[PDB]
């Protein structure tokens, strides 16, 4: 499975490329691996893949949360590994043919599918949630290997770690500003995501090295 | 409502600059209102719609499914209004805050957001067609205006449409490559999306004008 530097992955969030590049810069010996969204590929171009891998080497997780028909997850897939991106996260509400078009343009490109299963935000409560098992399940029905799921909700995270075996691979954000403990988090995490925490900083570094000593038992 | 031009709204998902804007060139006079997604706007960058618009007199809905939380939706649909777009889909299934964030910066730039209630595909019967329903209540009470629904169901596009009530505005996918039929799906719809029926065709025009013709009675 895709090893984490810290068990700590950056969400740059940043809408400006001088700061992106800035504050990721900042942070870089803390980390290898940055979580790019649409807010920073809409503001700058998908071309700010290539550049962080030029500058940081970092593997890069686009977090793009791909939820539309198999025909177009396909293109959207494609597109974003032609960026340079080393996995991409799909939700899995859509269905599992949605999500098996995903794998297979991963599959012939040499990347990773990140299964989103419950969102951390309190909408996740209104129709996500009660989906979020079946929707793990299908994940391993599918052969995924790679999970997101809630910070905020250690519970629930146990429940999809249980789901998806110990072999799997579990990533969570909502820790910092959204509530969520690290190291809580790790306890069924395999890494963690942090956005605002450390992006908004007034001192990133500072912060993630702050982050990283809180958990350091937990490597 | 926006006024839809023949009740048709072009789905451009060809994924090369050259060709989308030959394609779109070649139906511009039966349609006015553009449909574009992820395919092209990650393939040829967000400038698209501003080249859109310099070349053509088409209003331009950005299907970016938006799927987030709300601080994260909140800055996608900030970015993709202050590209040009006109309007914004927008998932219901991640809740009643996620949607909120998104209506909040379209009443703030004055632009529109669509709520994507059921989708079109197989997939979509897992999750999302039993959520459906309380989605688009859920869209009434928060006082969206703008929804999508199925073309291949037209029992649940019926259905849908009665939820919103006759004022609001609806547009319907998955007419022709997917199985709906155009004259069928304007029973409920206010405007029928179709993409590969067109943009795959040897002579896009031919095609329009063909589904136009077709349906030449309701308009
Ligand atoms: O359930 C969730 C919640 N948040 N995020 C993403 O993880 C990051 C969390 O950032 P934060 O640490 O500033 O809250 C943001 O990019 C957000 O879109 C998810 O992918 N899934
Ligand atoms: O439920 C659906 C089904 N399709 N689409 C989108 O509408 C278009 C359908 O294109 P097509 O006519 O080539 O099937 C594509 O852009 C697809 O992503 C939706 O937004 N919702």
């Amino acid at each position: 499975v895709m090893d984490v530097m810290n068990r700590l992955i950056l969400a740059m969030d940043l809408m400006n490329r001088d700061d992106a590049l800035r504050v990721t810069g900042e942070v870089r010996e803390y980390i290898d691996t940055v979580k790019i969204g649409y807010p920073l590929v809409l503001s700058e171009g998908m071309d700010i893949i290539a550049e962080f891998r030029k500058r940081f080497g970092c593997r890069i997780i686009a977090d793009f949360k791909v939820a539309d028909i198999p025909e177009t997850n396909e293109k959207i897939c494609r597109a974003t590994f032609k960026a340079g991106a080393d996995a991409i996260s799909v939700h899995g509400f859509p269905g599992a043919d949605s999500v098996r078009a995903c794998l297979n343009v991963a599959e012939e490109m040499g990347r990773e599918v990140f299964l989103l299963t419950e969102m951390s935000h309190p909408g996740a409560e209104m129709f996500i949630q009660g989906a979020a098992d079946e929707i793990a399940r299908m994940g391993v029905d599918l052969g995924v290997k790679n999970y997101v799921g809630p910070s905020t909700r250690p519970e629930r995270l146990s429940r999809l770690r249980e789901i998806i075996g110990q072999d799997s691979f579990l990533i969570s954000p909502g820790v910092g500003a959204q509530g969520g403990d690290p190291g809580e988090t790790l306890r069924f995490a395999d890494a963690i995501i942090v956005g605002r925490s450390i992006y908004l900083a007034d001192n990133p570094a500072a912060a993630a090295a702050g982050i990283i000593e809180s958990i350091k038992d937990l490597l």
